[PDB]
């Protein structure tokens, strides 16, 4: 049993609901705050408990256990520093190229090893995915995974979600690393990039990218980012090409 | 089921001596090969095994990721760069922050196993890795160094307070920078010494926290009973 008994964890100030907290050294808890679950709350809670239960890798979150009886509850590793988003979008600190490979690496480690494991993320982006240390890719925020909207495939737009879909948002990730920038900084309206993305009149402008970016990554870059949705490349395919530029470079 | 299947794994060097080497599975793993043809006599004993680190999820505790059968029996865990707490503070100048973390990691692994009711049984600088030189991993809890056993096991006597005393010896490494009995070059007379009780490590070769002295004294209490548990240890280090 991954059940830790109520009254054992002492928690913190919030984040975001999610605490930080003491039990055994630091923890972070994600703690739903309702009177009496919903049948609909109790089911999310199993589904992602189940699927974070079969997770054991050093690039995806470390789950540590969960609670019940007072309030639904799912503990995990304590990550020190900030998620990619922060890194890229919201700071002065701007990456190294052999860093920016690096995080796409281990990124691309931990999302093989989800779909090796017939795990779909369905919510991969820059924001979850947390830069433990600022060295360590930590993919998180498990929300929505099974067994955001500049980040979805035309055919989550227009199930919509696959490996296929993930592989795009690892696609929308990577146009983050090499270009340091999101995609559509033209377009400020949601309802025109969602009809636009979901037609495939429009696509991340891959222009933008660094003049340091090896011409490997962007044309891996390119084939995760392809509208239609078989023609993109699995993460075997991607990791073992991230890995060849990776010692080429 | 957490086994992997034959052939996932690309094995590569020779780390050390079963036998580690370091692996390609899904990114960089470490393999540790147990020296074993398997018979269904030593196959659930072997799966007893994986069944304590099944329930190890903790960031001080090496990550275990899996075990394979084929073609031989062979434990799957995270892999670790840098060296062990042996290798930097016998082979290789930790500021006195960076001692006490590594001592408050250790803890809360330790605090951790023994919550969960796994007792390690070999706590030692080599068996405490530092993985990017910052973070603890504690593994190998799944002829001998007597340098950490305490004196009721050189004579119940693998439990939680040997533990605490293995700790405690680590506490000294930290602190001192060096092992214990240095002094005295003969495992006999250390085993014989210890183990009788007119032996113990010097605390002359310890700025030092005066609470951490306390604390490692408390560790190294050559009465069982007389030390201190994790709970309490990992509470006067935080604090
Ligand atoms: C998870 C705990 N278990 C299940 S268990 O069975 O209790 N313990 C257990 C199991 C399997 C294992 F491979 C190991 C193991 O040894 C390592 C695991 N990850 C590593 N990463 C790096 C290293 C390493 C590299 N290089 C050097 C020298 C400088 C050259 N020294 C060390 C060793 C390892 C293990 F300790």
């Amino acid at each position: 049993d991954w059940e830790i008994p109520d009254g054992q964890i002492t928690v913190g100030q919030r984040i975001g609901t999610v605490y930080k907290g003491k039990w055994h050294g630091d923890v972070a808890v994600k703690m739903l705050n309702v009177t009496a679950p919903t049948p609909q709350q109790l089911q999310a809670f199993k589904n992602e408990v189940g699927v974070l239960r079969k997770t054991r890798h050093v690039n995806i979150l470390l789950f540590m256990g969960y609670s019940t009886k007072p309030q639904l509850a799912i503990v995990t590793q304590w990550c020190e520093g900030s998620s990619l988003y922060h890194h890229l979008h919201a700071s002065e600190t701007k990456f190294e190229m052999k860093k920016l490979i690096d995080i796409a690496r281990q990124t691309a480690r931990g999302m093989d090893y989800l779909h090796a494991k017939s795990i779909i993320h369905r919510d991969l982006k820059s924001n979850n995915i947390f830069l433990h240390e600022d060295n360590t890719v930590k993919i998180g925020d498990f929300g929505l995974a099974t067994e955001s909207i500049l980040w979805m495939a035309p055919e989550v737009i227009r199930n919509p979600y696959s490996f296929q879909s993930d592989v795009y948002a690892f696609g929308i990730v990577l146009y983050e690393l090499m270009t340091g920038q999101l995609p559509y900084s033209n377009i400020n309206n949601r309802d025109q990039i969602i009809e636009m993305v979901g037609r495939g009149s429009l696509s991340p402008d891959l222009s933008k990218v660094r003049s340091n970016c090896p011409k490997r990554m962007k044309r891996l870059m390119a084939e995760c980012l392809k509208k239609k949705r078989d023609e993109r490349p699995s993460f075997p395919r991607i990791l073992a090409e991230i890995e060849e530029l990776a010692r080429e470079l």
